[PDB]
């Protein structure tokens, strides 16, 4: 059946519009795309996809939509009669899209009121094979959410959009799939919002040279020089400007997406991080907060 | 049935005997009690208890035995009873101690193969009101463990020895009552070891006085002060030069017995510590290692 | 006779006027109550004071007044001429205020040079019992001061004001109340300037969750968690954006603001802080330096 | 009368002996110059005087005696009566000594029951210009002393002794002089009891480098490198192992002993250190505690 | 023949432009000098130099000039030729300069990309002498460039702008002096480009104090104090908001600019930090990246 | 001819025999091998090598020898007549070693006065190949020399030992190799001594699950996690309780021992460590200081 094949982009709704726009261009590492009076589009330097982030300067930070990507206008249709089916609000009907990179198709709330939207032949953009040093993003690795309910938002995922299940961290966090990438997507337990947002490195070297970067820039490893035992990812935590988190990342497994075996992994320091020789912890970040705005679209505001 | 109502005292096989000795009664504030060639006694200040802590010098560091309470010589054999309904490895049978303190008592090995050790009418000790600022232990709070098979180890505590749940950290952390003190046991999963034995403090203020002993004697706090929120108490987790890992904890709630009501708790950062501010985290401290001589005795070594 | 009852607000004149008036509501944790093109107004969300703070929009950073609070009309007038007699330097005459509030009082300047505003019936503001763990101020808890001639500067506040001395640190730092509060001001020896304003909080672990509300801000505590010994106060000093200290405080003892019987503590590193695990200290804020335009109202500018 | 002129040692009695003993001849700097089965003398490398520092194997620390010199061997009894017609308990009558170094002089317990003892014509010892970077130290530069009645305390030291006032901190430390530097005394009010031995450096890149090297031997700065106002010196304030208090200071400044005004400094965090971007404080140094076995010599124990 | 003999100024493209305005007259301690809508100029306190930096609102940052001193109007003419005759790309004739304080000069690139001026007769400006503790630049101490060929960048720098070599560290750094102190320039490997500015203070302390302020002020060091082996000069090094370094550096060694013997000191860890007590390193300072735009003026951009 | 062939181990006399005896077998990761009173062998588990470390109760610390490994009985030898020509000292005739695992070799110093070992047939331990997350030694990587004429003490291992010039710092560290490993000793400027011993890991997780072990023992990183350029090998630096330096290495290229062009890396913070996001650096590790004893067998002692 359809079902969700990669993601595409994460639009912010954020106060600090300049700052979080200098954040993502000249020390992230992402490859601006276009800019208007309103909004800012970024992409990575690594990957074809059109944009990954998208920042809409609003009175308040939140998180407007979570695009995700359909292989066929065939596919975002039937994934559009399938979120009907689960009882979801939908925003807008399956039509060519207006925003960059255009595309076809449609916007539906999840069960906790956070905007996704489900496209498919959305422009290319450029993509060159990156040499090791350049410490950029060569595409996003995963986003992490909060769900008031999250088992129910695991089967959302899995039995609606066609994720599959790749591990478990005891039962408060999921990883799921939609190829072979260990997970694109993780849920957690908490007000319904967005936690972080990783971005895949071509190396170890690289994030460590990308946190370095982030650090003279000003910004310190808020949970850094680590590595998680699900997905066996190294990861390093930052807090934007506008009070987000980004996450730079490496080394996430790749799994055979039809018959990987998923496992529930025991809760223990050691699981969260197998290294642990870095710096703060998931203490040292923003505290979730429900997203502004839940079955609200951003224009609403 | 009859009950476990108390901790006696936890007793170490230490490798550097003579710098263990002198970190109790110099550093954590515990009074002596009583020495020979290979043994030595230490006492809360705060409690009657004869001994809470004791040190046999050996060639490898580990947990020797767990002494518990229980109200009655015929609680004490009720309990040894239970005990062999439960399979478990009897190592002596109740009999007059010959430990100090006297009293009666036998031995048995958790299902995991730590050693314990239930008694009644340990001789009572000298105990005194500590005053505000001495930064001293007032007793024994807690100890928490690891199991590998963590459910059937609170099974265990809770239908053989008469423990009762007084709350939980999702699926993998448990927390047991013998008395109306939230909590004198703990359960956490991983190879069969003690984690740590927490002290009680008179006031938060003692904690900070004691943190601050330790740390001009040259014992950094591994945990910065804190606060958990099952139990609500104040923590300061240190090293032993032995390696052994103790805490200063206060305010832990009090609860019926009887009538307390458990909660799961959703995991989550602000749920470990609620206040964020101290220094640490639970990978600053050892990582569990399975006890030397499971089902063994001192004498094996 | 009559006598200043409370603290009202600081007024305080800052040149990065954007990034102050964003800390205060987004980090602090106050209420802004109104704003114009140069000025800013905060109220403590625990208190019903119209407003705590005042921000106008400077070129450089001073304060521009301390208001005070008197019981009624009849004891500003009062106030007003006790002012006089003592020999003071008064910038207007009790008249209904014009500020946010309304109010009758008028300005003077202290025997040092500082603007102080002593005013009556001021509007009400709404008021809210906080929650444990919210983090965030309840009302004003007091004002330290600097002064050259600090013995003076007392007796113009117990002789003229009618505060009364709570404490002594040694014969360098006088505490003064003006109700059951140990004390609202304290005086410092030093140039005439304010040191620092400090944010009573409902609890030592509300004080914890401010800290570490702003931690994920990105703003230290400049000088670590502590507990004084002068009104027994826990403490959490900060240096705002806009270059001020503020600290957030809890456990100030209560006393009779009549029988109090005040003690001269002997200067020891005990004495400033009674904890001793934090970090920072008074070596680690800002140096106080004159308050620009001494007998100058914000006007003269 | 005739006056004490300089400090010749310091007798601690240390728990840990060998710790203590491997502290001073290896990390701290100074040279061995006899041992013995429960005795360790040291000496400063750049001073003539015999020894500065001995140790004796004891149960608990504490201060056995602060040597100090007088010129001539009837200065000595000058000195022996003023102490009589003080009240001064006398442990011994002026006798040719038996310590190592040999001398002629007395030991008497001070008015807060710390033995000192005054001698002359003790053997000199070796002594040579040390060069820039070596690190180690030259000489004693001061003691700071604790005194339950500290006004009577430093008028006994003036008066009886010979030292004069060179500065005050508020009213409660002073300063005494008993020759060309600054200051070899300095008083602070507490239990009775010695606060610190400070060192002299020859210069402030000997004192970091010497601080250098406690740190890659494992004993982290108490106090960071800092600048006192009165005297004008660099400070480092360490802990040695014993549970004793050690500086490296330098640039101690010179004054006439015979005219120099002293002044009162006004309490202040940029007083106790005008650098301020070190870390510590004393606040990260043992709490004074009064000397075990007040007015007994250590043969009592 | 004719040659430079002293620093000017930098001038700096930066984006940020408001922030690094407020750095060095809030922050740094430089002088307002003048401004208009897209450049400001700033002024030691402590040098009759007209100005040191000169900030230009820009799309990117980067240094637009390094400015130089010649003694005569014919110096400049002559240095006019040398350039020429050396190769190097000259941007402007030498005439009278339209920029503040005027003067006769003109603008040239440096073998390697970098606009240079060189002038004369520039106004002087105010100037007095800096009390101990004020915590602010003289005048400006030495400038770093990193060029992809050092050798030959060095021997521009003597041949032609009439330098003199003070010292090497191994093969790879170089020293320049063009007065009596022992570096004012100093040459690097790496992109061509701007390491740092370094501001020369009245001595150690007031660097001491600086550095505390930028500390309060929201700035850390980014490598700690210290003190090198070339020059002698105590060091400490900043990030500025706009992303240059800038360090504060006192007791730089003075030499007979015409007979000075220059060594070549062997690598070693300890050579470039004589203290090693402070934080942070080299490291935690930006990495070199060609200034945007080699010989390009700041129009072209 | 005939050459090294690998390095087999190191001999330390250390004051602290205890101490140092505990870090290797309880902290490092060595396994005992041998023991007597005043010696004490360590071997590594992924290495036949019998032993790669012993230590020697006494009276100062110093680098007793440096065992070195020849391939033949002839090929020994043939190293002894090499060393004659040289010039060295011989201390020792080739022949049977009473030393632990026997063999035949001899002992000479080398120019700069450290006593070598050649020996062969030494007997091979039990060698096991390690699993990712260990965290213990794999086999010993390289050792560190400084040589206060660095450039012929490289000359010496090339034309006298038969080692081969891998890479260059600048003109100042040489690394050579003795077999396909990129190297397994490297020289340095400075007095005759022994810098650091590093040891191979499995991995770089393995890496920092020893820096996380060592951390939790009180034993902090000396120079934070990083990577080199020459060798490009991750590096990990340590304080032994003895005083000497250990370093936990993984990566290290592999190189064709003939055929490897060596490279000259010009000194630069991002040469020396790649990352940059660790902590201290070289100058963190203890200064230094010629070897007690030059030219000078243990025995002399
Ligand atoms: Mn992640
Ligand atoms: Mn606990
Ligand atoms: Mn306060
Ligand atoms: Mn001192
Ligand atoms: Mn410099
Ligand atoms: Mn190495």
């Amino acid at each position: 059946l359809s079902r969700v094949t990669e993601i595409r982009y994460v639009g912010y709704g954020v106060k600090d519009f300049d700052a979080e726009k200098a954040f993502y261009a000249d020390v992230w590492g992402l490859e601006p795309v276009g800019e208007d009076a309103n909004n800012a589009w970024f992409k990575a330097q690594g990957a074809d996809e059109h944009h990954v982030v998208q920042l809409r300067r609003a009175d308040e930070n939140r998180i407007d939509v979570i695009a995700l990507a359909a292989d066929s206008r065939s596919d975002v249709d039937a994934l559009r009669a399938s979120v009907e089916a689960a009882g979801c609000k939908v925003a807008s009907e399956p039509a060519v899209l207006a925003t960059p990179g255009g595309g076809y198709g449609f916007r539906f709330f999840s069960p906790d009121g956070l905007l996704f939207e489900v496209s498919s032949d959305v422009a290319k953009g450029a993509k060159r094979d990156l040499a090791r040093w350049e410490g950029v993003p060569v595409k996003i690795s995963h986003i992490v959410l909060h769900s008031p309910n999250h088992q129910d938002m695991v089967k959302f995922f899995t039995d609606v959009l066609g994720f599959k299940v790749s591990d478990w961290l005891g039962d408060f966090m999921c990883f799921l799939r939609c190829n072979s990438a260990h997970h694109r997507i993780a849920i957690l337990p908490g007000p319904p919002c967005l936690n972080h947002v990783a971005y895949d490195m071509l190396s170890v070297d690289d994030m460590m040279r990308g946190a370095h970067r982030l650090k003279v820039k000003g910004i310190d490893i808020g949970w850094g020089p680590g590595r998680h035992t699900a997905g066996n990812n190294t990861f390093s935590y930052f807090v934007t400007p506008g009070g987000f988190v980004t996450e730079y990342t490496s080394e996430l497994e790749e799994v055979d997406f039809d018959t990987h075996q998923y496992k529930v992994h025991v809760p223990a320091p050691m699981v969260m991080d197998q290294w642990g020789i870095g710096t703060g912890g998931p203490q040292t970040l923003p505290h979730p907060h429900a997203n502004p705005g839940l079955f609200q679209t951003a224009e609403a505001e």
